[PDB]
C-alpha cells in the first residue's frame, strides 16, 4: 500500500504501507536503484527521495531482521500544491465590497506552470455566495502578488464572511495525476454591531428597474418589513437577522421609497431612491446679445426621478480656453429649460462647448462648436426721437447697447405713411461707443402723418431685433 506525492516537481516524498511480518517500531533500509547507486536507513515509513522526470526506479525495502519481499517501481507520482494562505483579507463597508490579497509562493516552484485558483465565499459558514475561478501561470517562478474584489449582493454589515482559497498547478511536463491543493485556511470579516442604523444600506440610489437587497440587524425578533405597503417575505440570516430581497424596483417618488423593519416595540428603516441617470441636454445653443459674453441654453430630456441634494447637475466646458462653469441649481423653481453665462475670452470669436451633465447614476454630454460672431443677437434699442436739420427729411438718433466697434448692422427702417402704404429702406452703420449712433433719410413728405418703426441687424448673419417705441414726430408742413 505505499503512495508517492510531491508539492515541487523537485521531490518526491513517498510513504509505504503497514508491516508484513516484523511488528512496531522496526528500523529499515531502502535503496534506490535507477543508474546511481544510493540507498537510505529510514526509522519510519516515508523516504523523500530525489524526483526522476523520464526514467524507472528500483525501490528495495528490507525489513531490517526476520526479511523482505519488498520490491517496486517508479515513474510518474502524485502532484498536491502546497495550500495556498490569504495575505489580508479587508472590506469597505461604504460600497459592501470585499478585498483579497494572496501571494503564491511562485519562488519555491520552478519551471513556468499554469495554476487555476478559486476563490469561495460564504455568509455564515455554511451559504455560499461567489464562485470564482482565474486562470495564469507560476511567473517565472517569482512569488507574484494577486488581488481579488467583490461587491457583495448584501452589505457586509449584517452576515458574517468567510473567504478560502486554494489552487490547481497544471505543468506541461509532468506525468504524475495532478491533484487539486487544500482549501486555505479560513479568513473570515464580521461587523461588530456599532452604529445608530439597524437597516442596510441607507438612502442608497439604483437605476429604475434594478434588484436589491436590504439588511436589518437586531437582537429582538423582527415581525415583519415592507417596501411600500408591499410586506416582503423574510430571509432569515443569523441572530435573528433578516434580509429582504427586491427585484424590478419602481420609480421612486420625489422623496426616496421608504423599507421599514419592525419589532414588538419599536420600528426601524431607511429610503431607497430609484431614478435615471441624466439625459443627453438637447437643444444646445448659444446666442449673444453683445460681443462680451455668450449664452448657452438647453433643454434637459428625461427628468431623473432624482431632485433635491441628487438633482442632476450641469457643467459647461470650454474646450480650448479650458475655462468652465458649473450652474448649480435651485431644487427645480427653474421650469423645463434653463441656460447659463459664458464671459467672451478676448481674440476668441469661436468656442468649442461641451455641456456635461453628472448625476449620482451616470453621466452625459453634448457638444456644439461655434464661431461666435454668426451667432450673434443683438438686444432691442432704446430712448430715441426725430428731429433734424430745418429742411427736407428726419435724421434718426438710435440708442443700442453693448460692444460692436467691430463690426457693421443692416438695420432696416420701415416708413409708414398716413395710415396707408410702407416701403422699406435699409442704410449701414458701423459699430460706435456704448452710446447711440446717426442714421440719415433722403427727401419725405413733409408731415403726411407719417410714422416710423425700426429693427436691427449685423454683419454676421443671425436673429434681428425687437421693434423700438414706434415715432411719428412730423416736422414742419407750413412756411
Ligand atoms: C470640443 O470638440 C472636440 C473635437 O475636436 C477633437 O476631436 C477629437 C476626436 C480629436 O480628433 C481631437 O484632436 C480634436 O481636437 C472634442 O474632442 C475630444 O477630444 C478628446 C481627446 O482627449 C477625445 O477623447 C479621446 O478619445 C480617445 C479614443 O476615443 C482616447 O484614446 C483619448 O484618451 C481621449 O479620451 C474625445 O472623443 C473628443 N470629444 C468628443 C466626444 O467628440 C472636445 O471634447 C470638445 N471640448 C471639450 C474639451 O469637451
Ligand atoms: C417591472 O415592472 C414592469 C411593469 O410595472 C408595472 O407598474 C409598476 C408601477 C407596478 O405597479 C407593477 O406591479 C406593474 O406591473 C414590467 O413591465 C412589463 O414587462 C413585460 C416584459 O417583462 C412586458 O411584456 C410588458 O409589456 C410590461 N408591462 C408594462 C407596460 O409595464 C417589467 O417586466 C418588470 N421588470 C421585469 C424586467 O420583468
Ligand atoms: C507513478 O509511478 C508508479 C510506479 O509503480 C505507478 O505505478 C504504476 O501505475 C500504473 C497505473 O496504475 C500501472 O499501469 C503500473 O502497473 C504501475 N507500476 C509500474 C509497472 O510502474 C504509480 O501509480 C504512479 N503514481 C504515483 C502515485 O507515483
Ligand atoms: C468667425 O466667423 C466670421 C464670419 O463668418 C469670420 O469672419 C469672416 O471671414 C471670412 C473669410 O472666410 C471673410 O470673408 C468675412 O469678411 C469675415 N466676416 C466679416 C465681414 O467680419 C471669421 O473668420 C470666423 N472665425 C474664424 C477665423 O474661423
Amino acid at each position: 500500500d505505499l503512495k508517492c506525492v510531491t508539492n515541487n516537481l523537485q521531490v518526491w516524498q513517498c510513504s509505504w504501507k503497514a508491516p508484513s511480518g516484523t511488528g512496531r517500531g522496526t528500523d529499515y533500509e531502502v535503496c534506490i536503484e535507477q543508474r546511481s547507486r544510493s540507498c537510505y536507513q529510514l526509522e519510519k515509513t516515508s523516504i523523500k527521495i530525489p524526483a526522476l522526470s523520464h526514467g524507472d526506479y528500483e525501490i528495495t525495502i528490507n525489513s531490517l531482521h526476520d526479511f523482505s519481499k519488498f520490491t517496486l517501481n517508479e515513474q510518474n507520482v502524485s502532484l498536491i500544491p502546497d495550500t495556498p494562505e490569504i495575505l489580508q483579507l479587508s472590506a469597505d463597508f461604504s460600497t459592501s465590497t470585499l478585498y483579497l490579497k494572496w501571494n503564491d509562493r511562485g519562488s519555491v516552484f520552478p519551471h513556468r506552470s499554469n495554476v487555476i485558483w478559486e476563490i469561495k465565499v460564504l455568509r455564515k459558514e455554511s451559504m455560499e455566495l461567489v464562485k470564482l475561478v482565474t486562470h495564469q501561470t507560476t511567473l517565472n517562478g517569482k512569488d507574484t502578488l494577486h488581488h481579488w474584489s467583490w461587491a457583495s449582493d448584501m452589505p457586509l454589515e449584517c452576515a458574517i464572511h468567510f473567504v478560502e482559497i486554494r489552487c490547481y498547478i497544471d505543468n506541461l511536463h509532468f506525468s504524475g495525476l495532478e491533484e487539486w491543493s487544500d482549501w486555505s485556511p479560513v479568513k473570515q470579516i464580521s461587523w461588530i454591531p456599532d452604529s445608530q442604523t439597524k437597516v442596510f444600506p441607507q438612502d442608497k440610489v439604483i437605476l429604475v428597474g434594478s434588484d436589491i437587497t436590504f439588511c436589518c440587524v437586531s437582537q429582538e425578533k423582527v415581525l415583519s418589513a415592507l417596501i411600500g405597503h408591499t410586506n416582503c417575505p423574510l430571509i432569515h440570516l443569523d441572530g435573528e437577522n433578516v434580509a429582504i430581497k427586491i427585484r424590478n424596483i419602481s420609480v421612486s417618488a420625489s422623496s426616496g421609497t421608504n423599507v421599514v423593519f419592525t419589532t414588538e416595540d419599536n420600528i426601524f428603516g431607511t429610503v431607497i431612491f430609484a431614478g435615471y441617470p441624466p439625459d443627453t441636454p438637447q437643444q444646445l445653443n448659444c446666442e449673444t446679445h453683445d460681443l462680451k459674453e455668450i449664452i448657452c441654453s438647453w433643454n434637459p430630456g428625461r427628468v431623473t426621478a432624482l431632485v433635491g441634494p441628487r438633482a442632476t447637475s450641469y457643467t459647461l466646458v470650454e474646450s480650448f480656453s479650458g475655462k468652465y462653469v458649473r450652474l448649480k441649481r435651485a431644487e427645480a423653481p427653474t421650469n423645463e429649460s434653463y441656460q447659463l453665462l459664458f464671459q467672451m475670452l478676448p481674440n476668441q470669436e469661436i468656442y468649442n462647448f461641451t455641456l456635461n451633465a453628472h448625476n449620482p447614476l451616470g453621466r452625459s454630454q453634448s457638444t456644439i462648436l461655434v464661431n461666435i460672431t454668426e451667432k450673434v443677437y443683438p438686444h432691442t434699442p432704446t430712448s430715441f426721437k426725430v428731429k433734424d436739420i430745418n429742411s427736407t427729411a428726419v435724421k434718426l438718433s438710435w440708442h443700442l447697447p453693448g460692444n460692436f466697434a467691430k463690426i457693421n448692422f443692416l438695420c432696416e427702417i420701415e416708413i409708414k405713411k398716413s395710415n396707408s402704404v410702407q416701403e422699406q429702406r435699409n442704410v449701414t452703420i458701423q459699430g460706435v461707443e456704448n452710446s447711440s449712433y446717426l442714421v440719415a433719410l433722403d427727401k419725405l413728405n413733409p408731415y403726411t402723418l407719417y410714422t416710423f418703426r425700426i429693427r436691427c441687424s449685423t454683419e454676421t448673419f443671425w436673429k434681428w431685433s425687437k421693434w423700438s417705441n414706434k415715432k411719428q414726430h412730423l416736422t414742419t408742413e407750413a412756411s
